[PDB]
């Protein structure tokens, strides 16, 4: 019976989110196919000791900790197969600037942009060429939209506090979607809506709250969406699964984000996207294991 | 004194190059500054234990083992500063196809290329837009299978089978006839440019003949070309996010430098190119090592 390590780790929030991911997996893995080995990482490199007996690492990780590529690099070196994209692909997909460069070279639609450095200053020369308004995002991955001349400036200050690196994009307003890819096949598309929500007990107001529905899109747009989301997957060297976040504007989808390590809880987008296609959660984990195994073998 | 791990590792040939590199550094590290500890990895992940007590990791690695970025991501995650570029920058520079896509985006001259995978069959029409003759290189590089020129379609088909057992991906470029040069960057400054020419060599005892014989010299380039080479070389270093040092290999044709290779982990023995170049600049070997340490510490600090 194949020993499946369920890998959890990170710090603070991400650790929480990782644990909640790991517990969902640990509960839904077929116990007849698998021997389940929950693994909780105190420190990242404690992974080598723990991984010493398991036959596969099913990554429950979330955030930079599972996206930077170290864990994948480490697992490769121990010769343990593991789920999801590899080190180079994880790393690239977590870098917004490098990602967009590889995307534009393929002529895949993504908003024009500019990169900004903590130490460096912005030559207004290249900046204002994309004009207004703008969105400022950290390069490694909140949102600040900037309408005016002075608008931009105020943000970089605090974004540079946190991220040594920032991307400034021209702001496209359109209809948001997310496209999960599993093993080169596009799963059902999900549309993301924003609606204001009031919480009486905490007395909280939120407009950033999300509503996600599976809606069949016009077959014309559905084609142009599936083309692009599979092109990203290919171009960024993703494997076994990925989530492409997109923005549709006047008929044309633009790539907003590429997630090599998307939410794996049952309310997460990719597990919903799959379920709509008739793949229930427990089987989803089977596919991730079997496709990951095959992919790792091709790699080496 | 700061404790400096000299990190050696790899398999087969690379590990020899590594041990050699690591022994030169050990012999030349300034012992008034540094308590010197050699570290020889039988397996890559032995690093976590073997590095527990060191203040800095000076990488003596060579080849993919120090290029793919596992070692850098590892040291990062342990909080031990290390020499040279970070995990992402190494990974990118080791990948020919991704590297060319990123340099091309900036309009840095590099020759046209096609990538082939062992799953996809190489349509010869997409490859005929290249034409002849062609250089075939494994996408992820390496010592094992080398870079090879192929003049016609048949010589190509062979060369593809030879590479594909060793590499999933292969990059195929227009060949450009020209003058070879190598440009070492140190901490964003250009060191003296090295010119490389070829001459056949006969070896009597082993009864061997080598027309692949290389001659490497530091010769002042005409001022214009030198300014054009120095612009391009630095733009490569910045575009691939390298740091503390890198070696950019270039082919000059009709006054135009083209990027052949970007190395985040070039040869560090005194007979290697980056050391010779630093030496032509009056930075001798022991000071080169201090510089790599000091600068790497500065960079790792900046990186959060």
């Amino acid at each position: 019976a194949m020993r499946i390590g369920v890998i959890m780790g990170g710090v603070s929030s991400e650790k929480q989110v990782s644990i909640m991911t790991g517990n969902e997996m640990i509960a839904n893995l077929d116990k007849n196919k698998y021997e389940i080995v929950p693994i909780t990482l105190n420190e990242k490199m404690d992974l080598i000791e723990k991984a010493k007996d398991i036959d596969f690492a099913l990554l429950a990780l979330h955030g930079k900790y599972g996206e930077d590529g170290t864990v994948q690099g480490t697992l490769e070196s121990l010769g343990i197969p593991y789920s999801g994209s590899n080190m180079l692909s994880s790393g690239i997909c977590m870098d917004k600037n490098i990602s967009k460069k590889i995307l534009r070279y393929e002529g895949i639609e993504t908003p024009d942009w500019i990169e900004l450095t903590k130490m460096e200053d912005l030559n207004f020369d290249e900046l204002d060429k994309l004009g207004f308004p703008l969105v400022v995002k950290p390069n490694s991955g909140g949102v600040k939209i900037v309408y005016d001349k002075d608008e931009l400036i105020s943000m970089l200050e605090t974004v540079f506090e946190w991220d040594s690196e920032v991307v400034i994009e021209k702001y496209i307003k359109g209809e948001e979607i997310t496209c999960s890819i599993f093993d080169g096949k596009q799963l059902p598309i999900i549309s993301i809506r924003h609606a204001a929500e009031f919480f009486d007990y905490n007395a909280k107001y939120d407009d950033a709250s999300t509503i996600e529905e599976v809606i069949e899109l016009p077959a014309e747009l559905k084609e142009r969406v599936n083309k692009a989301s599979l092109a990203c997957y290919k171009a960024l060297k993703c494997s076994v699964y990925a989530r492409v976040d997109m923005m549709v504007k006047d008929g044309i989808p633009y790539v907003m984000e590429v997630n090599t390590l998307p939410g794996m809880t049952q309310a997460s987008l990719l597990p919903k996207s799959a379920d709509a296609a008739g793949i229930h959660y427990s089987k989803l984990l089977d596919m991730i294991i079997e496709t990951s195994l095959r992919v790792r073998k091709e790699e080496g």
